[PDB]
C-alpha cells in the first residue's frame, strides 16, 4: 500500500518558496502518528526544507527522490525512482508537489489536511495532486488549531 499524506489551503497550495506559509501543530502530529515506523518518500527539494536535527525524521525509513545520480542525504536513501522506494507494506509518500503527481498512480490513501486560510494560488507554488473522480472521500468535522486557522481532515480510499 502506497499512501499520500499533505496539508494544503482551501485553494490547493501546499508550498511556497520552498516551505510552507502555515504550521499548525495539530498537523504534525497527525503526521507522525500516521507515518511512524514505515516508509516516507520524499523529493529532494522537500528532503532540503527538513532541518538538520530533524532529519531523517525518526523511526522511519527516509528516502529521496532526486534525478543527481551523486547527491547525498545523511540517514536517508536517495532512490532515483519512485517505484523503487516502494518496498514496505505501508509507504507514505510526503511530498512535494511534485512527488505527490508521480506517485499518484501508485497510492490508495490519500489523508488530506484542508487549512482554512485565504492563500491565492501563485506562480512557483506546488499543489496538492488533482484526485480523479476514482477516489472515494471520507470527510471528518471541522476542527480549531492553536495558530489560529481552522482545519479538517479528509481520508479518501480507493480500490
Ligand atoms: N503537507 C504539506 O503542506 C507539504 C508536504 C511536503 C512538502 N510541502 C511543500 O512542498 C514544496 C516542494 O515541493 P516541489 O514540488 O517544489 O519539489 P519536490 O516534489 O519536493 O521534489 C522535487 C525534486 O524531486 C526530484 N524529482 C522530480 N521528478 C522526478 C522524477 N520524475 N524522477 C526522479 N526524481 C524526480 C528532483 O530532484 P533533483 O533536482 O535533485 O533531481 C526534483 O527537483 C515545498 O514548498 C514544501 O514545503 C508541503
Ligand atoms: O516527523 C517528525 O519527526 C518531525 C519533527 N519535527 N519536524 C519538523 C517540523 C517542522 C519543521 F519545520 C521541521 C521539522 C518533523 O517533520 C515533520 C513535520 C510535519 C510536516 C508538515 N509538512 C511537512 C512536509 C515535509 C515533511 C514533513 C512535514
Ligand atoms: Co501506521
Amino acid at each position: 500500500m502506497v499512501g499520500l499524506i499533505w496539508a494544503q489551503a482551501t485553494s490547493g497550495v501546499i508550498g511556497r518558496g520552498g516551505d510552507i506559509p502555515w504550521r499548525l501543530p495539530e498537523d504534525q502530529a497527525h503526521f507522525r502518528e500516521i507515518t511512524m515506523g514505515h516508509t516516507i518518500v520524499m523529493g529532494r527539494r522537500t528532503w532540503d526544507s527538513l532541518p538538520a536535527k530533524v532529519r531523517p525524521l525518526p523511526g522511519r525509513r527516509n528516502v529521496v527522490l532526486s534525478r543527481q545520480a551523486d547527491f547525498m542525504a545523511s540517514g536517508a536513501e536517495v532512490v532515483g525512482s519512485l517505484e523503487e522506494a516502494l518496498t514496505s507494506p505501508e509507504t507514505w509518500v510526503i511530498g512535494g508537489g511534485q512527488v505527490y503527481a508521480l506517485a499518484l498512480p501508485y497510492a490508495t490513501r490519500c489523508e488530506v489536511t484542508e487549512v482554512d486560510i485565504g492563500l491565492p494560488r501563485e506562480a512557483g507554488d506546488a499543489l496538492a495532486p488533482v484526485l480523479d473522480e476514482t477516489w472515494r472521500g471520507e470527510t471528518g468535522e471541522w476542527r480549531f488549531s492553536r495558530s489560529g486557522l481552522r482545519y479538517r481532515l479528509y481520508s479518501y480510499h480507493r480500490s
